[PDB]
């Protein structure tokens, strides 16, 4: 069956704890062996959205678990659109998107994790981090001079930023995700992997669209110029912060419809392990319902 092939491919996208990461050689940004048509996919995507809505409903009705979903990617990989599409099928009462832009003055007066801890999802809720605490081992690692401006970093000279500084930050991130995992939070992390070539194409496509080129950030080019620096940061990060408890998935991003299918797919598959069920109606409650129905019928 097609889905059976998909479940098999999906597992190759999970980053294993001991796994070493080369984003250049491995992790195709576009899956050629695509096992279903773009049509099939948009229909399996619809099912994934409906199922996720069902899961979210059952999650909200129970008071047990929260769900944290992290999205990281290079500009133009499809992150905002994946978030928007995940959302279309969710109830806004039980889901919350936080887009972590550049930190505020207050947030800079706290450790780099503080503002993400503040924004964690409550029991029964889904939290989506569009950008996340991982920015602090990515953009900060490509631009290590930012750490000098961060009062809590304890970094005075760029000389002291080395692999051991990042190792300690991975440890801090891992202890943080482990703690919340041990206290009811399901953590799922997606890196949307777009090719340097496809980013180029999408950048140019936007520049040439009058309806949308007002949105183009030419500063995105400065980060594109640091492509190799970012791949290294992502590689070292994926190799050191994917656990079985809080796994990373590397999603091919060059085909948006397929990116969305996979992420919807993985979220459903992972949250189905919770074996969530709608609340059942006891005999006492069934009696109360029939009493209420009787009164409504017995109205003058
Ligand atoms: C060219 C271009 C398209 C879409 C976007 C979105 O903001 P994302 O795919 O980075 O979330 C950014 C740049």
């Amino acid at each position: 069956t097609d889905f059976s092939k998909l479940s098999k491919y999906v597992e190759t996208l999970r980053v294993k704890p001991k796994q070493s990461i080369d984003l250049k050689k491995d992790f195709d940004t576009d899956y050629d062996h695509k096992m279903l048509t773009k049509e099939e996919g948009e229909e399996l995507l619809n099912l994934g959205i409906s199922k996720l809505s069902e899961i979210q409903e059952k999650l909200y009705a129970s008071g047990t678990k929260s769900v944290l979903i992290v999205f990281q990617a290079m500009d133009a990989a499809g992150k905002d659109g994946t978030v928007k599409h995940i959302m279309t099928g969710l109830n806004p009462q039980g889901v919350k998107v936080t887009s972590f832009k550049v930190p505020s003055k207050i947030e800079l007066s706290h450790d780099y994790l503080w503002r993400h801890y503040v924004a964690l999802p409550a029991t029964g809720e889904i939290g989506i981090f569009n950008r996340s605490h991982y920015e602090n081992v990515l953009v900060t690692r490509v631009h290590p001079e930012y750490l000098l401006s961060e009062q809590t970093s304890g970094v005075t000279a760029i000389e002291q930023v080395n692999q051991k500084f990042w190792d300690k930050r991975f440890q801090q991130i891992n202890n943080f995700e482990q703690h919340i995992s041990e206290n009811g939070t399901i953590v799922l992390k997606f890196f949307l992997h777009v090719s340097k070539k496809e980013q180029k194409k999408r950048f140019i496509e936007r520049i040439e669209l009058d309806t949308k080129n007002w949105k183009f950030s030419t500063g995105d080019l400065k980060e594109r110029a640091h492509w190799k620096d970012y791949r290294n940061a992502y590689e070292d990060m994926l190799a050191n912060t994917s656990t079985k408890q809080a796994p990373w998935f590397v999603i091919p991003a060059d085909d948006k419809w397929f990116t969305r299918l996979l992420i919807a797919e993985i979220i459903c598959t992972e949250l189905e392990k919770l074996n969530l069920t709608f609340p059942t109606v006891s005999l006492e409650q069934k009696a109360e319902l029939e009493k209420a129905k009787a009164e409504l019928v017995a109205e003058k």
